[PDB]
């Protein structure tokens, strides 16, 4: 809180090696002001990618809301950041996270009516959806279930051929 400030303001400014300087120091990653903005939202919502993969490397909350309900990755579709959203999204932000204004990243992209941006977030829900999809399998056991989460999580763009399979086992192992 003081290393913390002048973090905020180098993420601000866009200043890398400033950067990688105050976190080899051991700056505090997860520092906020009087409205819960840390400098991955700052990084974000002004465009400079490279700082944001630094913070990120050294393990901020990808999920942080500050005083609007707003992630880094809402900052991010504001603008239209595509570089910035991917790599957010890599690292596990949550795609369909609501703020005081009930917006979700799709919305805004809709909003500025970014269709680039918009497959991007899109093609990442149907993923999210085949896992919940997965878990609803009544017939299948926490080996199996889990078997076919870790599965998942290891190559995201498999998500439906995993499905498929879940079901077929599904209707397989029907009771009785």
């Amino acid at each position: 809180s003081d290393l913390g400030k002048k973090l905020l303001e180098a993420a601000h400014a866009g200043q890398d090696d400033e950067v990688r300087i105050l976190m080899a120091n051991g700056a505090d990653v997860n520092a906020m002001d009087n409205f819960g903005v840390t400098p991955l939202h700052l990084a974000a919502y002004w465009g400079h990618f490279e700082i944001v993969e630094v913070l990120l490397k050294y393990g901020a909350d990808v999920n942080a809301s500050d005083a609007t309900g707003d992630t880094p990755l809402h900052l991010a579709a504001k603008w239209g950041y595509l570089g910035i959203v991917e790599v957010l999204l890599k690292y596990g932000a949550d795609v369909n996270a609501q703020d005081k204004f009930g917006k979700t990243a799709f919305d805004i992209s809709i909003d500025n009516g970014n269709e680039d941006l918009a497959e991007i977030l899109c093609k990442n829900k149907a993923q999210q959806a085949a896992f919940y999809c997965i878990l609803h399998m009544p017939n299948l056991n926490e080996a199996q279930r889990n078997g076919f989460i870790q599965s998942l999580k290891d190559d995201p763009s498999q998500s439906t051929n995993v499905l498929g399979e879940a079901k077929k086992l599904n209707e397989s192992q029907a009771p009785k």
